[PDB]
DNA sequence: ATCAGTCTAGACATA
DNA sequence: GTATGTCTAGACTGA
C-alpha cells in the first residue's frame, strides 16, 4: 500500500461493518488490558502467525453470546472475522485447534478468542 | 379549533422529546397491561382530575431510575412531565400527596406513577 | 460525593 | 426450533 494512496485512505469513511469492527476490537482490548500480558500475547499471535501462541480469553456469557454496540454474536466467530476470515458466516465454519485450552464449545468459565486457535472449514 | 388545523397537525413531525415521550408511554403501558385494571385506573385519574384516584405503580429499580430508549430519569418525574407539567426539571420540584401509598421517596417495592398523586413546588 | 451517562448481560419476544 | 433481534436493570465510569 502506497504513500499517496495511504494518505487519501486516511480520509476514507468506513462501512457500517468496518466501524462496528472498530468497536468490537475496542471492546476486546478493554477486557484484555486488565489481565497481565494478554495484550502482548494477542499481539504476538496476530503478528507472528506461524509461531504458536497461548490462549487469549474473555469470560463466557451464559448463552455464550457477546454484545458489542447493540449487536450479538459468538466471541470466537466475531474476532475470527476481524483478523482471519472477513466472510466467515457462523460458528459451524469454525472448529478448534488442539492447542487451545478454552475453546467455545468448552462450556468453561472462559472462552478463548485467539483467532489462530481455530481452523476454518466448510 | 378547526378540523383541518388538527389534520395538518397530524402530519407534524415531532422533536426528539416528543418522540421519546411516546416511547416512554409505550413502556409504561406495556408494564401496566400485566396488572389488573391499572390501565382503567390510570385513565380515571387522567380523565377526572377532581375525583381522587388510587395509586398506579411500577416496579422500583435499585437506584430508583427508569430507563426508556437509552434515557434515564425518575419514574414519577418522567410521567409527571408527560401529563401535568411538561417543564418539570427534577424531583426537587415534586412532593407527594398524602393520598399516595407508594411515593417515590418511600423506597417501597412499587412506585406510584399517578401524576395526580404529586404536587409541584418551586425548588 | 448525588448526578448522569454509557455499555451490556440477561430476559424476553418474533421469526 | 434455534436463531436473531429488542429492551433495560445493574454495573460501572466519571462530575
Ligand atoms: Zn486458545
Ligand atoms: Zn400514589
Amino acid at each position: 500500500t502506497s504513500p499517496a494512496v495511504k494518505r487519501l485512505l486516511g480520509w476514507k469513511q468506513g462501512d457500517e461493518e468496518e466501524k462496528w469492527a472498530e468497536k468490537a476490537v475496542d471492546a476486546l482490548v478493554k477486557k484484555l488490558k486488565k489481565k497481565k500480558g494478554a495484550m502482548e500475547e494477542l499481539e504476538k499471535a496476530l503478528s507472528s502467525p506461524g509461531q504458536p501462541s497461548k490462549c487469549v480469553t474473555i469470560p463466557r456469557s451464559l448463552d455464550g453470546r457477546l454484545q458489542v454496540s447493540h449487536r450479538k454474536g459468538l466471541p470466537h466467530v466475531i474476532y475470527c472475522r476481524v483478523w482471519r476470515w472477513p466472510d466467515l458466516q457462523s460458528h459451524h465454519e469454525l472448529k478448534p485447534l488442539d492447542i487451545c485450552e478454552f475453546p467455545f464449545g468448552s462450556k468453561q468459565k472462559e472462552v478463548c478468542i485467539n483467532p489462530y486457535h481455530y481452523k476454518r472449514v466448510e
